[PDB]
């Protein structure tokens, strides 16, 4: 590849309820490298958002010796959450301001030219499927 394109979601079914990740990553042509579902116990929706993130940025150290100076994007179909992962919106929920801290170590530390991109949730279907098939997979 020449960059490493990465979307995320999470959700819960309640508040807190049972909840789910998913993660995609591509290359720059938009081919697949890799798929990430996950069910990941009884959280809230923006903590769930948070750990996608979290098991995004574990999945990239697969890559190994191919992520050397690489190009990573990662886009989000939460514009306030991509707003805080860069920085310019303080995070006010009180239960997520360990996570914050912990994302913007490890991504510092394994990939600090990471870009996050806001996009709109049509183009985010694909993360939404894994979520939702976690869920589902692990309530049936």
């Amino acid at each position: 590849m020449n960059k490493i394109i990465i979307y995320t979601d999470g959700g819960a079914r309640g508040n807190p309820g049972p909840a789910g990740i998913g993660v995609v990553i591509t290359d720059e042509k938009g081919n697949t490298l890799h798929e990430s579902s996950a069910y990941i116990g009884e959280t809230t929706n923006n903590v769930a958002e948070y750990e996608a993130l979290i098991r995004a940025l574990e999945d990239l150290q697969m890559f190994g010796d191919k992520l050397v100076d690489m190009e990573v994007e990662v886009r989000m179909d939460s514009e306030l959450i991509v707003r805080q992962m860069q920085g310019v919106y303080k995070v006010k929920e009180p239960t997520l301001k360990e996570k914050f801290a912990k994302i913007a170590h490890i991504k510092m530390e394994r990939v600090p030219n990471l870009v996050f991109v806001h996009i709109p949730r049509e183009k985010n279907a694909r993360a939404d499927e894994l979520v939702n098939e976690a869920i589902d997979k692990a309530l049936s």
